[PDB]
DNA sequence: TTT
């Protein structure tokens, strides 16, 4: 029905008392090619948060934005 | 705290 796998992880950007942590990764969602996710994550990241996924050019153009 |  819908499967996830973090194919790579570039940055943490915060951590809470229960140990979740927001992070930047490049998430593969339905076995689709992996695209860039800002999301929050369990300790050991088998259960998601909320969080937002940006293709590669909208990942770009936010860069590209702010610095 | 699920695309």
């Amino acid at each position: 029905e819908f499967t996830f796998e973090i194919e790579e992880h570039l940055l943490t950007l915060s951590e809470n008392e229960k140990g979740w942590t927001k992070e930047i990764n490049r998430v593969s969602f339905n076995g689709a090619p992996a695209k860039f996710d800002i999301r929050a994550w369990s300790p050991d990241h088998t259960k998601m948060g909320k969080g937002i996924t940006l293709s590669n050019e909208e990942f770009q153009t936010m860069v590209d934005a702010f610095k």
